C-alpha cells in the first residue's frame, strides 16, 4: 500500500533547548506535519533529555491526532515510561548520553535475551516495536529470532556516502537487506540522514513500509516552514513510487 | 529615523551543528533576513564555536549586501579575528565556555583598562564598537568613559519578567537607563530575549538605534519560515514607533 | 497605547464536540492565533461543557505562550477551577446553562457581596480579574467598589442595532461608560459581536485595554483559516487606532 | 471515469447556527468547495434544523454551480420537501431527534414497503436515490430489491476502528460489500468519518463512485481554510486511484 | 469614521450574461468582496437587465453580510422594485437604455419634483437616498433642497481628464463642491471611473464617507483574482487618508 | 505528446470593450496564460470586434511567446487579414453578426468549395488550418476531402447537456467521431463550453490534440485570478490522461 | 500628494538580450510594475539598444496603462524618436556608446544653448522634460534657465558612499540641493543606485517628487518575482514619508 | 530511471555585473534552487568572466548542498582551475570570446588527442567528465572512444527549429543520438536552449539521465521568482516521464 511517512521533532525541541524558552514548542510542530503529510510522529526521548522532554511526550500523547512511535534505549526507565505513555510504535535503539545523534545500528545479536525482553514486554503493553538496526543480516537474524514485529534499517552509511560508487554500494546494501528482512517474516522501516536529494532512492525500495525523517526537514523548515517542509518531503517519497 | 533591526542568525548554526551536516546554512539564512526587514547581520562567533563557525564569518563577510555585527567575548583571539575580518559593527559581550546563553551584561566598570584597550584596537581597525551591558547606571558611565561609541542594553530581565509589575519595572529601567546612555553622547541599541510579544514595548523607546534578535526569530522560522518571521517582527517594530 | 486583542477559541471546540472526534483541536488554534496578532487566548468553560472542556484547559494552560484569560460563571465550581488553574486573567459572567451565548452583563450593584468575595479570592491566587458588565455607570461604580481591576464593556447591543441611529446610540454609551470606568481607575475590556465591520469604531475608543472576539473569527476562519483572519482583525483594530 | 468528492457542509451551518449570526454562510462554502476540487455538494436536511435550514436548501439549490446531494430522513416530510426540491440526487439515512450524528446504516431489509415507496416516489420526481446502509449483504440486496439505483456505505465502524486489525477488517468488509453491491447493477458511495488519514484505503476500492466527506474537510478548514481542506482530500484521493 | 468601500460588482455579471452560463455567480463575488475590504456592495439594476438581474438582487438581497446599495434610474419600475427589495441604500442615476455606463450627473434642479417625490418614497420604505450628481452646486444645492440624506459626486470628468492640468482642475471642482455639500448637510461619496492609479486624490478628500468602484476592480480581478484587487484597492484609499 | 491546452482570451476584452477603457489587456493575459499551462493562446476576431479587436491581434502577435490560433468566420475581411497576420493556426467558425457566441459547426459537406479553396489560401500562407465542426462523420469525411491538417470538433453540444444519459450519449459521439477523424490522418482538437466539471471527459479521450477553452476560465479568473484558473485547468486535463 | 515610483525596466531587457530570445519581455514586466505601486514606467533607450529595443518603446507605447518615461541623450536620433514617439515624460542623461551605466549628471550649466534648444523642442511636441543632474547648484540653477520643468537628481554618490560619514554627507548635499531647486520652481526627483536599503533617507526628502529606480529592483525579482519586488520598494517608500 | 535537473545560474550574474553590484548574488540563487527541484547547480566559467566569476566558484563550491556542474573550455587555465577547484561534474564546451552563448557541440572527432588528455587529467582529479557534443555519431563514437563517462547532447537546433516538422526532426535526431551513445556505455545529459514549452519532448527521451537548463529558468525567475521557476520546470520534466 501507500508508504508512509513519521516525521521526528526532535530538533524543533533542540531549538527551545537552546534557549530555555517555551518557543518553539513541538506540540504546535506536530499539528502541523500531521496536516502536511506526516503519518505519525517520532520522538526520542533521550535519557538525558537533550530536546524531546517528559512533558513533551505526555502533551503530545494527548494532542497527536495520528499516533506516536516512541524512540528510545533500552533501560528500565524508558520500558516503564513506553509502557506507561502506551505509544502506538516504539523503536529501540542504541544511546550514548553525550552522541552527537545515532551512527550504530542497535546490537540485537549482541544482546539478544535484553531485546527479547523487552521486545516481549512492551508487546504485552500493546506497544508495536521496532528495532533501529544495520542493514546487516546478522543483526536481521537476530531481531527475527527475538520477537520484533518491526526493524529500520539505519540509512546513515548510505546518507554520508562519499562518492556516488560508494552510495550506490550503501543503496544496493539496503534494498538486499530490505528484501532479506521481510523474507523473515520482518516489516521493515528506514530512516537517518535522509534527506530531499537522497529519498526517493529509499522510498523506491519496495518493502519500505515507513520512512522517519527528522533533521532535513527541520533543517529545511527553517528556511520554508514546516508546512512546506513535510509536504514536500510527503511529495518526493510517492514520486518516487509511481 | 528609522529604527533598525540587526537578525541574528546563530541558531541557524545550532540546528546545523546538533547534526554535522551542511544544512540549515547560516549563508542563506542571511540572504532572507536582509531581503526581509533585517538592516543588518549578527553572529556570535562563540570561542567554542558552538554554533557559528569560522567558515561562516568569512563566508558571510562575503555574502552580506548588508554588514556585519560580530558579537564576541573580549579576549586577544577574538580581537585579532575581528581586526582581520573588519566587520562594521563589533559588540563585545561576556562568555561563559559552557553556557546557555547570555545573562550578564559586560563587566565594564571592573575591567576598564581591558575595555578601553579593546575599543581602541578595533576602532583604529575601523570597527565601530557597542558593549553589551545592563541597564545599570555604573556600566553604563564606564562604557562611556573607556569610549565606546554604542551600548546595547540587555533586555533579558525584561524578557523574563515573571508578573506585569515585574515586566514594567524592567520596562522603565530600560528606558531610563536608555535616556541616560544618550545624555553621555552614546548612541544605544537593545536586545535579547526580544519576542513578537514583547518587544513593541523596547521598540517604542526613542534613543534605541538597532535592536539586535535572533532566538524569537528562528523559533518563529521553523514553523512559518524566516522571510515571514523577519518581516513581521519588522512590522512590529515599526508600528512601536508610528 | 497599543490595543491588545484576545481571540476567544470557544466555537473552535464547537465544531470538535458536533460530533465528539479530537479534531479540530483548541490546542492548535491557540498557536496559531498567539502568532497571527493574539496577545492573548480566552476560554469560556461553560457549565455544561458545551465547547470548552476540562481537557482543554489543562494543556492548554501548559501550551499557551501569552497567557489565559478565562471566562466563567460565579459558582463555587468555577471559583475552585479558576484558583487551581491560575489563569492570567479571569473574566466573570452571567451564565444560564441553556443559552445560546451569554445574555448581557453580570449584575455586580446587585450581588455586590458575592462578588466582592469572587474578586478578593481570585486575587489571592493572582488572578486579575474583569468583570463582564453593561455600559451602564450604576454597574461600573458597582465594579470599582468591588475592587476589581477590571471591566469589559458588552458590545452585544451594539454589534445588534438594527439601524446606524440605534448604533451610534449604543456606541456613544460605550464610548462614554468607558471614559468613565477610566475615570474611576479601572482598566477597560470590550466585547460579544464584534465582527470585522463594527470593530473600528469600538477600537477607536481611547479607553480600551484589549477586546476580546471569538464568533465572528472562527466564521471567518472556515473560509480563509484562522491565521488570516487573525491578523486581518487585528490590522482593523490598529488602523482605527492609527 | 474518476473517483468523486461529495463535500457535505452541514458543519459550517453549526458554527453558523451556535450563534444565529448569518455567518458563516454555507452558500459561500459552497462556492469555495464546487471550485476546489468538489464534484457535488451535500447536505442533510435534519428534523431539527439543528445546521442546514430550508433556507440553505433554498438558496442553494440556486446557487449551486454542480448538483445538490439531499441528505434525509424517510417521512413525509422530507420526502414532500425532497420532491418539491428536485435536487439531482437524495440520500436516505436514519435519523433519531436528537442524536450527535447519523448512527448507523437504514434498516432497508426490514422495510422494504418503506423504502420501495420512498425510491419510487423520488424517483417520480426525477431525483436519483442514494440508500445510505451498512456494508451488509442483507441490507444491500434489499437495498437493489426496492429499486434504489446508488447505495452509500457507511464507513463509520472503518473509522471508529480502534486497533488496526479491527481496521483492516472493516476495510476488508467495505470492499467486499463494494464488490457484491456492484454485480447487483448497484452504483455505490461511501462515507461518514473519512479523515485525511483513513480516506486513501477506501478511495482505493475500485467499485466507489463518489465519497461524501463533511466534517473532517470543515474541520481541516477553521485552520488552513475551506478551499485548500478540500484540495487536499481531493489530492489524496486520487492519489489513491493512481 | 474611516472611509468606507463600496463595491459594484455589475461587471461580474457583464462576463456571466456574455454568455448565459450561470458562472461567474456575483453572489459568490459579493461574499469573497465583503471579506476583503468592501464595507458595502453595489449592483445597478439596468432596464435592459444587460449584467445584474431580478434573481441577483432577489439572492444577494438575503446573502449579503453587510448591506446593498442598489444603483437605478428613477422610473416607476426601479422605484417599485427598490421599495420591495428595501435596500440600505439607493443610488439613483441618469439612465439611458442603450448607454455604455452611466452618462454622469441626474438633473435634480431640473425635476425638483419628480426628485422630491422620488426620496421621499424611497425613505418611506426606509432607504437611505443618495442622489447621484455632477460637481455642481446647483445640483448640489438641489440635492440638499430635495431632501436627500446622499449624494454622489461623479467622478467620470476627473477620471477622464485628458491633461494633467485638466485633472486637477476637476480634483479641485470635485473637492470644493464637496465642501459646499457638506456645508447643506449632505454626507458625500463619490465614484465612477475610479481606478488605482487615480483613487488616492479622490480618497484624500475629507468629506468623502464612501467611494463606490467597480469596473477598475473587476478588470484587475481576472488577473490577480476579486480579494487581492479589492484589498488593494481599500489599501489604497486608507493611506490616502493618512 | 502531451494534451495540449489552448486559452481563449476573448472574455478579458469582453470586459475591457465593456467600459472603453485600456484594461484589462488581452496582452497582459496572453502572458500570464503561457506560463500557468497555456501552450498556445486563442483570439476569435469577431466582425463586429465585440472583444477583440485589430490592434489586440496586431500586438498579440508581437507579444506572443507560443503561437497564436486565430479563430475567424470565412470571410473575404478575415482571410485577407488572417494572410497578412500569419498565425501559426487558424480555426474557421460559423458566424453570425448577432449570435450571442458561435452557434457551432461548419457546414463544410454543404460548402467543399469554399472551404477548400479558403485551406488552400491560409496553407499557401503557411497557416495551419483548423475546421471547427460537429461530431458528424460527413463533416469529418468532408473536412478531410477539403484539404484542412486540423478540425475541432463542438463539444457544445456535451457541455449543454440536460441529462446524464444525453451528456453520455453526446460524450460517446464525441469520441467515435474523433477516432473516425484521425482514422481520415487529421489532428483533431476538440472546445466550447468545457468547464472545470465536464473537462476530464473530453480529455481522456486519446486521439485529442489540443482542447480550446475560454470562457470557464475568464468566470474562474475573476475570482481566483488568471493563472491559476490556467493552472488548475491543465492539471485537471493532464490527470484526465493518466 | 504621495512619493510616486518610477520602475526603470531596463534590466529584463538586459537578461533577454543576452540571448536574443524573445523573453522575458519588457512589456509583461510593465503590466507587473504598473499594477503593483509604479506609478510610471521608465526606459532607456540607449545609443547601442543595450536592452530596451525601438520595439519595445513602439509596444510599450501603446501598452503601458500608465505613462512613459523615456531617458536618452541629447542627440538628433533621440530627440527625433521622442518627439515621433510623445512619451509623457523625457529624461535627458550623458551617455557614452559603452559605459557600464549612466556616470553622473549632465552638464547643463556648460552647454545651455544645446539644452535650451533640446527642452524647447521636447516641449513643442508636448512632452515633460527632465534633465538629470548633479545635486549641484550650478546645475540646478542652469536647468531652470533652460526651462526644464523637472531635474532628478543623481543618487549614484550617495549610493556608493564607502563609509557611513559619506554617505551623510551625500545625503545632506542631495537634500539641501533638492530644496534649492524647489525654491526655483522646479519639481524634482531623484535616482540611480537606490537600494532597498537606502531608498529610505531619500524618499523622506519633502521635495521630492518621483523616484525612478530599476536594478535594485530587477536584481531583487530574479529571486522574488518583479511583482513583490515593486510592491516592497512601494512600501519602504511610503514607509519613510509617514 | 529518475530524470535530474541541473540548474545553470549564469544569468543570474550576468544581471549582477550588468552593474557590478554584488546583488542578484549567484550564491543565494543556488540555495533556492537546490531547494526548488535542482539536484545539482551548473556556472560556466568564460574566458572573459562574463558572468560566473572566480569568486562565485570559489564560494558556491562550499556552500552547495548538491554538486557542481562546472562547464568551461578545454584550455590550460580551465583545466588547471578545474583540478583545483574539484567540481563533481565538469562539462567542456566549444567558447569564442565575443560568442552570444556556446555556438554548437565540441568537436571531439577532430582532437581526440587534446580531449583525450583532457579526461585523463580531470578523471585523475575525481571530476566526471561530460563532453558537449552535437546530436552526431560521428561525434559520440569519438566521445565513447575518448573514454569519457558523459556527453550533453546540444538541444540547441531543436530549440531553434522554425517549423514544427524542422522541431519534430532534431527531435528524432537527438532521440535517435541518445540510444546510441546509451549504446555506446555512454551516460547522457543535454540542454541549451530547453524551455517551459519544449523540455517534454526531451525530457520523455528515456536516455536522458540529467538535463541542464539555465536562460529559460532565469527569464521566467524575474517574473515569478526562482523558486517556482525552478519547480515548475521541474514539475514538467517529472510528467513527461510520467
Ligand atoms: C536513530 C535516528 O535515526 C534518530 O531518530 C535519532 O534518534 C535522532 O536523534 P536526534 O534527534 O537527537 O538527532
Ligand atoms: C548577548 C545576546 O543577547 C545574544 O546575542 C547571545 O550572543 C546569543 O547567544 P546564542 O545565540 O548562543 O543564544
Ligand atoms: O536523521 P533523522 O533526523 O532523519 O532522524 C531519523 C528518524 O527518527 C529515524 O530514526
Ligand atoms: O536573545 P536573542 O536571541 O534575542 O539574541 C540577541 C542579539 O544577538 C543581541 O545580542
Ligand atoms: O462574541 P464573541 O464571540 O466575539 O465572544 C467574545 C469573547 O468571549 C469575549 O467576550
Ligand atoms: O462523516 P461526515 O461528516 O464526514 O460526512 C458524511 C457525508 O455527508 C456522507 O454521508
Ligand atoms: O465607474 P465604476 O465601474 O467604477 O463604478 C462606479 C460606482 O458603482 C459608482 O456608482
Ligand atoms: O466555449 P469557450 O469560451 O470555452 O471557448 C471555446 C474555444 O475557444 C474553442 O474554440
Ligand atoms: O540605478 P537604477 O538602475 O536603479 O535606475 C535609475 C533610474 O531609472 C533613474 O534614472
Ligand atoms: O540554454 P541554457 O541557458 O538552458 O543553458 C543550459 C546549461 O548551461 C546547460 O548547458
Amino acid at each position: 500500500a501507500e508508504l508512509l511517512l513519521g516525521v521526528n521533532i526532535d530538533h524543533i525541541a533542540t531549538l527551545r533547548n537552546a534557549r530555555g524558552t517555551a518557543y518553539p514548542d513541538p506540540v504546535q510542530a506536530a499539528f502541523i506535519a500531521e496536516q502536511a503529510g506526516a503519518d505519525g510522529i517520532t520522538v526520542h526521548l533521550r535519557e538525558d533529555r537533550r530536546h524531546i522532554t517528559d512533558r513533551d511526550v505526555r502533551i503530545l500523547r494527548q494532542t497527536l491526532d495520528t499516533r506516536m512511535n516512541l524512540e528510545m534505549a533500552v533501560t528500565e526507565e524508558m520500558l516503564a515510561i513506553a509502557v506507561e505513555t502506551k505509544p502506538h510504535f516504539c523503536c529501540l535503539v542504541p544511546e550514548k548520553r553525550q552522541e552527537v545523534t545515532t551512527e550504530g545500528g542497535l546490537d540485537v545479536a549482541g544482546q539478544r535475551d535484553k531485546m527479547r525482553d523487552a521486545c516481549k514486554r512492551l508487546a504485552d503493553a500493546g506497544i508495536q516495536v521496532s528495532l533501529f538496526i544495520d542493514a546487516d543480516e546478522e543483526q536481521i537474524k537476530a531481531a527475527a529470532e527475538v520477537g520484533a514485529p518491526f526493524i529500520e534499517i539505519h540509512t546513515g552509511c548510505y546518507a554520508d556516502a562519499k562518492t556516488d560508487a560508494e552510495q550506490a554500494q550503501e543503496l544496493a546494501r539496503i534494498a538486499k537487506a530490505a528484501t532479506f528482512a521481510a523474507s523473515l517474516g520482518l516489516k521493515v522501516n528506514a530512516g537517518h540522514g535522509l534527506t530531499y536529494h537522497n529519498v526517493k532512492a529509499i522510498a523506491a525500495i519496495p518493502e519500505m513500509h515507513e520512512l522517519n525523517i527528522g533533521h532535513a526537514i527541520i533543517g529545511r523548515a527553517v528556511m520554508t516552514g514546516l508546512k512546506d517542509a513535510v509536504a514536500e518531503m510527503k511529495r518526493l517519497m510517492l514520486e518516487a513510487r509511481g
